[PDB]
């Protein structure tokens, strides 16, 4: 068995997204907190997680549960103190974990000192945000028009009138989330200042949110006005409704990538000047594949985020997908990613329905196997390691500003992100062990007695035990250094093979369909029989250690196997 | 390497007969014309030809409106000319496929006249529905549903004779058969049996996505409205106004196709000789397209449905990563054992060099010839023919006439891809002795013609010949494929086969020079020999590639011959 050089930590980490409000409540207020995370850092070691990122924990009025940041240099009081954060870093680092911070560079709370100073036209802050005059209305001079038809992601105009300043400010998100002017060198310098502060504290890097919205059209390019976004011309949207416009002037502007490349320059300089393990930036943006790959860098030699997140398992695959769709979407990242790009795989987050809800309850293990066996970085969202489902959230219990703004009692479910933010299922105790109180900030999902971590640790076969076996398998040279081959055997079943001369072969077989499928293992490259089941889905006929001798393999709907075969 | 049945790796050439060769100076291509140039297919290294329809037709849709599925269109010639074409093609080793459209018949067909007059056994040959009353103006009949014709306007036409609407997914003159009528399904078997008895090597079957529409029996006796697109740019008479939920890709259409294949399998068993095939045409999403091959329940359909991805999903707007990702789509979705095919043009779409670029013609023909399976060539692609200019005044395409006007006809017209074939630099590019050609000859025929390309050292046609010859190599018939983008500008396609020479396409699909590391290309050992280069390449056939660093100019494609793996 050949010797392999270990990869840089960020090229093949298991990265786990914590939603701190919903992870662990240590003080009975029904709100997850830093002492809660600290008390369960051992969970990440137990799970085989290398790195955690937290949804925002900075001072925030909580309009968008942390994404409206009023102070980028201190901790939100409900989550705890700077001292709790420093204790979290110390204890995480002692356990060998990396810790990344999430913040949204696009915007600040209207309660931030930046915005208070800006609205007052304070020297240094007047132009910190996008401030615009009304569009001249010569035909009805007493009727004030917004600068353009731009629509907020949370509904209504992206322009809010300031009585104090007698101008509109831009908010691509909530009224309380004010868009920085990213053509302002002082805004760009402030972003370096924020990152330097948290790197100096010992953060191992950043997840940076909402990057497609950084830059909007310069009125200088449109005869001194903000240009209207083109109309979608879809009958089902009026001017206050997201979908009314195509964001040609408000999203994916080529200038945003220059800001990202400057962030990478800054981080490269920081790493050179501090040594120890590489500090990284992982970018978030929902965009088409071309716009997504520009986050890595460009073919003029620019270098950007260590990677942009791959949301293809959220946006392009679901329970509607067959095995050919799975393979074809997996191939999209691998086909479009630049030479030397690190692939990553995301199955969920706090903005989207949970993995088993988007797919099916019988597919959890197969989805975690894909995550863990594809080359590069596995990304796990809080709860995927135990197969948590969307929780039921009534209109009455809904707190997501997106649903409160865009929805009503009949439609709120089309918008609300709350079902994927329900408290983590630790055990079958009061509130699934998330809290000692029956009062939790979102309702605990009704299935917690059936789906909880403690039950999965006790029972012979579980989502969590499969998760542990897969994160353990990623330490094998075959998964860190091995080649990959992926093809559909049928509309129902695909294989993913990891192989490496002189090292064991590992094969995923996954029936993603609602029907049984019999496949010819003779078609699977590098699969020599007999082979051993390393991992099986929790209801597979095959237990771990089951010998596969026949070339004919019948798989149930949703059944997934990892086979261990002799080296190539 | 066991010999493949002919249709698994044939070079298939689509003839548009009206535009191929005029033998009789009426400016209309004809069968004696085709017969006179059958040697062209041998010269080019074409194995099989299919013709756009040549059956009796009022020519409203230039042959796709068929008034008699059992005889030849007089302008193209006679049954005897067809029998001669088959005779001489088979002598030259060629296969000949007939195109007919099972979906619809000419309103001048006996089927229609008899159906409209309610003649017994013909009453239900076509889709006949009652009008709806009109809230706005009671005197004005409304059609059975909001269904929109592929050529614009309602898919329902009123018959004064029958006092009912008939369905036409295409032209008013193209009447949709009822494919739930066993007598209609029998008549298709009768038409196929007739032409297979004549010696045809199989069929191209048109417009299959449109065979079957919603049964009113499943909608309380009414034809259900297609959903609205809700797109403000489309009015109720314009294609795009509806989503064809009840009018296209109904699962029942595939059962008809599986029955056709069952009939052909029986015929092939009972007659022996060379396999007679069915290749299906349908523009549909990839999963609905794959159902034409067969289904997972074990149904067997068309020998293959045509792959239109180089028409629908790639263009001059595409980068190397797009090329790779779109090529992977057929290869990812195709059933195990399926034959891949590659289509770069047809008589319904702009010519290959117009959709892409003039400097990409060689690369595109290399892709066609070097990918696994079947290369499909549309008349003109072997010489890099460009779209012809066709004024409103000279436009004869019903689609442009019905959907378009002097300022918009170019958005819809298929005529630019149907201009006469460029044989030489003689009158009408040698298509005809006459200057009275049914469509105007493209302005560039003096620059782009088969004769010129045969007598210049380097040409699209000589590259085409080099590539059809290369398909005889086991590496291309049986070899593995590896395909990846080296950059946004350049991709490789490697064919490899243990102990047989490796063949490598490098293609810069961009408008800019690109320098690639050939060390990244699998199975490529240097030195390698240029087998084929783009006509504008600095590299000639026989040139040795010795450096690992290769600069490709805009549109430049090389086929390298390299050491066996
Ligand atoms: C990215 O950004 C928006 C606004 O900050 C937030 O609502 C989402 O939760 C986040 O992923
Ligand atoms: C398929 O069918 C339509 C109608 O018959 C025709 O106009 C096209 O030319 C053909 O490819
Ligand atoms: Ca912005
Ligand atoms: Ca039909
Ligand atoms: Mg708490
Ligand atoms: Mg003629």
């Amino acid at each position: 068995p050949t010797e392999v050089i270990q990869l840089d930590w960020w090229k093949n980490c298991v990265l786990y997204q914590i939603y701190p409000r919903s992870f662990k409540d240590s003080d009975g207020d029904g709100i997850g907190d830093l002492k809660g995370i600290i008390s369960e850092l051992k969970h990440f070691v137990d799970a085989g997680v290398d790195a955690i990122w937290m949804s925002p924990i900075f001072e925030s009025p909580m309009v968008d549960f942390g994404y409206d940041i009023s102070n980028f240099y201190d901790i939100h009081y409900e989550y705890g103190t700077m001292e709790d954060f420093e204790e979290l870093l110390d204890k995480a680092h002692e356990l060998g974990l990396k810790v990344l911070l999430d913040f949204v560079p696009n915007h600040a709370s209207n309660e931030s000192e930046y915005f208070i100073k800006s609205e007052a036209r304070e020297p240094g802050y007047e132009n910190f945000f996008i401030w615009a005059d009304p569009l001249p209305n010569p035909e009805n001079p007493g009727v004030r028009l917004p600068p353009s038809n731009w629509v907020s992601q949370f509904g209504g105009s992206a322009w809010e009138w300031s009585e104090k300043r007698q101008q509109y400010y831009l908010h691509q998100f909530a009224i309380q989330q004010v868009d920085f002017d990213f053509r302002n060198p002082a805004v760009k310098q402030e972003m370096f200042n924020i990152m330097k502060f948290w790197l100096d504290k010992g953060a191992d890097g950043f997840r940076l949110d909402a990057l497609p919205y950084l830059i909007e059209a310069d009125p200088a390019d449109h005869e001194g006005r903000y240009p209207d976004d083109p109309l979608s011309g879809l009958t089902q949207f009026e001017s206050h409704q997201l979908g009314y416009t195509i964001p040609l002037y408000t999203k994916d502007l080529i200038e945003l990538y220059d800001v990202v490349y400057e962030w990478r320059e800054f981080l490269d300089e920081y790493n050179k000047n501090h040594g120890g393990d590489t500090r990284v930036v992982f970018s978030q943006g929902y965009a088409n594949v071309s716009m997504t790959m520009l986050y890595y860098g460009n073919e003029d030699g620019a270098i950007g985020a260590h990677f942009p997140f791959n949301f293809d398992f959220i946006t392009d695959l679901s329970s509607k997908s067959n095995a050919r769709d799975f393979v074809y979407i997996i191939l999209r990242w691998l086909t479009y990613m630049p030479y030397g790009g690190i692939p990553n795989w995301v199955f969920g987050n706090h903005d989207n329905n949970r993995m088993p809800t988007r797919f099916r309850h019988d597919m959890v293990d197969g989805l975690n196997i894909i995550n863990m066996l594809l080359p590069g970085v596995a990304v796990t969202y809080q709860g995927e390691e135990i197969g948590m489902r969307d929780g039921y959230v009534s209109w009455e219990d809904t707190v997501d500003i997106e649903a409160c703004n865009r929805g009503d009692p009949d439609t709120y479910h089309l918008y609300s992100r709350d079902p994927a933010r329900t408290p983590y299922h630790w055990d079958n105790s009061t509130s699934a062990g998330f809290s000692t109180s029956t009062n939790t900030w979102l309702p605990v999902a009704e299935d917690y007695q059936e789906i909880n971590l403690a039950k999965q640790k006790e029972t012979a076969r579980s989502h969590f035990k499969n998760y542990q076996a897969l994160t353990k398998l990623r330490k094998q040279a075959t998964l860190s250094h091995g080649e990959y081959d992926i093809r559909a055997l049928s509309d129902r079943t695909f294989y993913l093979v990891r192989s490496l001369p002189t090292h064991d072969t590992y094969v995923l077989l996954f029936n993603v369909s609602e029907r049984r499928d019999t496949v010819d293992l003779g078609r699977v490259p590098h699969l020599t029989l007999p082979a051993t089941v390393y991992v099986s889905s929790i209801h597979s006929a095959r237990l771990a250690g089951h010998e596969i001798t026949s070339s004919q393999l019948s798989l149930e709907a949703g059944e997934a196997l990892v086979l261990k075969a002799q080296p190539i």
